[PDB]
């Protein structure tokens, strides 16, 4: 992986525009192509789940606006990880509409320091500093209305990565969806001098933790995590939600797993002194 290569993809699939729809029940989908931004409608109001680059937070507005939503009824505002293509409009989001911060408690100096863990002086992985308001941890509810999410620790691709747990109605059952906030190697060093303490560790709890929980819907904060593309196609008045998939967060998390010893392979192989 290169930086270069990460922001040359963060300024193109990243910033092209997706057409917003309803995903299942109160779920939303309002992101770009390459970066997933949800909005959860509640009976008192709206959660925004993530943003995207700092460029595109104007794309995010016109998508909620789009969808017959209003900017200003966003009450809270949730993350899964504090990088800057998921953190990008939270400032501006916040200053706007009032709405309160919650995020992993690990991920907090991230975000309310506007930086890149263990890259901290590079501008270009920058983003606006916001103030966290509620900081989480492994089981904490979070509730506005009459909708209710669990955070879930799952560490590894930030220090403070939180997978957020909720119910929906599928005609009259329940299913259950995570909002799963990212198990990539992607910019992160595992070994010489680790992003951040223990990385490896949480990366393997948080594969085994993602293989056990019963979720029937996965979402992430890049549509790629789920496939949400060719699930949108496959929508259709009658027919069964395409992204209810009890077994996906099994077969995900084992392609995560394969490719997170692959790269501990190839780090670890590059520090050996030549
Ligand atoms: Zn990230
Ligand atoms: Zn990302
Ligand atoms: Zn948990």
């Amino acid at each position: 992986q290169t930086i270069k290569d990460f922001l040359a993809v963060a300024m193109k699939k990243w910033t092209a525009p997706f057409e917003p729809f309803q995903l299942i029940d109160n779920i939303y989908y309002v992101g770009t192509d390459g970066i997933a931004v949800y909005v959860i409608k509640t009976s008192q109001g709206l959660i925004l789940m993530d943003t995207a680059m700092p460029q595109s937070t104007g794309m995010i507005k016109d998508n909620i606006a789009k969808l017959g939503f209003k900017v200003a009824d966003i009450k809270l505002i949730l993350n899964t990880h504090a990088h800057l293509d998921h953190t990008g409009g939270f400032a501006e989001i916040k200053k706007e509409t009032g709405a309160q911060l919650v995020a992993g408690e690990r991920d907090k100096p991230l975000l309310e320091g506007g930086y890149y863990p263990g890259d901290e002086k590079n501008e270009d992985l920058a983003f606006p500093a916001v103030k966290v308001d509620r900081a989480v941890k492994e089981g904490d509810r979070v509730t506005l209305g009459d909708t209710t999410l669990t955070a879930h620790a799952t560490p590894g691709h930030s220090p403070g990565c939180t997978s957020w747990e909720m119910t929906v109605k599928d005609g009259k059952e329940d299913r259950e969806v995570l909002f799963f906030c990212s198990g990539t190697v992607a910019l992160n060093r595992l070994v010489g001098q680790p992003t951040y303490a223990g990385i490896v560790d949480d990366y393997r709890a948080t594969f085994a933790k993602a293989k056990a929980m019963k979720i029937d819907v996965l979402l992430g904060p890049h549509p790629e995590v789920y496939g949400m593309q060719a699930k949108r196609a496959e929508m259709k008045d009658g027919a069964p939600n395409p992204f209810i998939k009890p077994g996906e967060l099994v077969t995900y998390a084992t392609s995560l797993s394969e490719d997170f010893d692959k790269q501990l392979a190839k780090q670890t192989a590059a520090l050996e002194k030549k």
